[PDB]
RNA sequence: GCGAAGCGCUUCGCU
RNA sequence: GCGAAGCGCUUCGCU
């Protein structure tokens, strides 16, 4: 790794604005939020024609406080008043949805760990994923939402990370990379682990079980000053934290021995979890390693993207060539980061 | 035993 | 469907 020159005050002010701009440019307007709602509304009534009692609910970015323009729509389906063959139900869902003049490219994915019917929504141009009884997903949505409300910099960094993985083309788990949900967990972990914490761990501040998993977490975001020790302690700018995250995952954190675990504050090791051979534990489904599908080719691309991320965000310059219309295209240049 | 392409086949992955 | 990793066969290659 290269030595990094000291941060100037003014290159850091640029880092702060660039991170905040990631939130403003990509957080959704009310019109986009409601377009998603309508999609959930319409599909529910349409599916109810064949499967009465069908309840659809959104989760993921559409509802976890990290809504991101043009993200795919995550939908969880259950049936009110209800050993359900999920493989068969996904194909049943597919057969139903091909009759919808507003949908195209209906595709059932039965063999995935989480089976989904994936399709394209004409009016909105969004891609939609319907899964069945994805109840843990509804709860990690509420949990991320609680983190998103603790401190403004949590959104700023999570948005900046979503922009970054998109440009580096490293955020598609269907092409062997990591999923957005994984990167968000990496951000929240980094903020729980830096000294002093920016966020606490909310499931350490009660046993509520769903699918045999304790889904409890502290969620009254109006009263953490009472119950979180290091509240208000960390004063650092968002641009320092974003460069801090890139350095944290390229210089300090040892992926070979430690699990990225937002559920509890202390170190969780590769050895205890039997996950010896990037390792990320789901906040609730503790048997699910979100890095279990990574190739070592793919881990290298991710590591390479983080390293050039460290370079362009860490080497001060001013100015920037008037070629660029704004700082955004300088920092998030896809060729540079790849 | 090794490389390239084509045509088939299988296994793993995808919220 | 898409991504990855294999196996079959054929054709052409191995100094
Ligand atoms: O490994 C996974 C992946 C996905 N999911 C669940 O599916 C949802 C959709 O997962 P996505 O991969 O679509 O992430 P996203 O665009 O919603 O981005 P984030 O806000 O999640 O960073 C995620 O928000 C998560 O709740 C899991 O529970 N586990």
């Amino acid at each position: 790794l290269e030595p990094l020159p000291p941060l100037t005050p003014k290159f850091l002010n640029i880092l702060d604005q660039v991170c905040i701009q990631c939130y403003k440019d990509f957080s959704p307007t009310i019109i986009e939020d409601q377009a998603r709602e309508h999609i959930r509304q319409n599909l529910e009534s349409f599916i109810r024609q064949d499967f009465p009692g069908t309840k659809l609910s959104l989760f993921g970015s559409s509802k976890n406080g990290f809504g991101f323009k043009q993200s795919d729509l995550d939908v969880c389906m259950t049936i009110n008043g209800l050993g359900l063959d999920c493989v068969r139900t996904i194909e049943e869902l597919a057969r139903v949805l091909r009759k919808h003049s507003g949908l195209r490219n209906i595709l059932p994915i039965t063999t995935a760990k989480v089976p989904i019917v994936k399709f394209f929504h004409l009016r909105s141009g969004l891609e939609v994923d319907i899964s069945l009884y994805n109840t843990l997903a509804l709860h990690n949505t509420r949990l991320l939402s609680a983190y998103s409300a603790i401190d403004p910099r949590v959104k700023y960094l999570c948005y900046t990370m979503k922009v970054f993985t998109k440009m580096c083309d490293i955020g598609d788990a269907s092409r062997g990379s990591l999923s957005s949900y994984a990167y968000t967990l990496m951000v929240l972990y980094f903020l729980q682990q830096r000294n002093p914490p920016v966020i606490p761990v909310l499931q350490e501040i009660p046993e509520i079980f769903v699918d045999g998993w304790n889904i409890y977490f502290f969620d009254q975001i109006d009263e953490l000053p009472t119950y979180w020790s290091e509240c208000g302690k960390n004063t650092e700018s968002v641009g320092q934290l974003w460069l801090g995250l890139l350095r944290f995952y390229t210089e300090e954190f040892d992926f070979k021995e430690h699990v990225i675990s937002i559920r509890r504050k202390s170190l969780l090791t590769t050895f205890k979890k039997q996950w010896t051979s990037i390792v990320i534990e789901d906040p609730f489904d503790l048997n699910h390693n979100l890095g279990a599908g990574l190739s070592r080719k793919m881990t290298n691309f991710i590591m390479k993207a983080f390293i050039n991320g460290r370079r362009v965000f860490g080497i001060p310059v001013k100015g920037f060539p008037k070629d660029y219309p704004s700082k955004m295209e300088y920092f998030f240049d896809p060729d540079v980061l790849t």
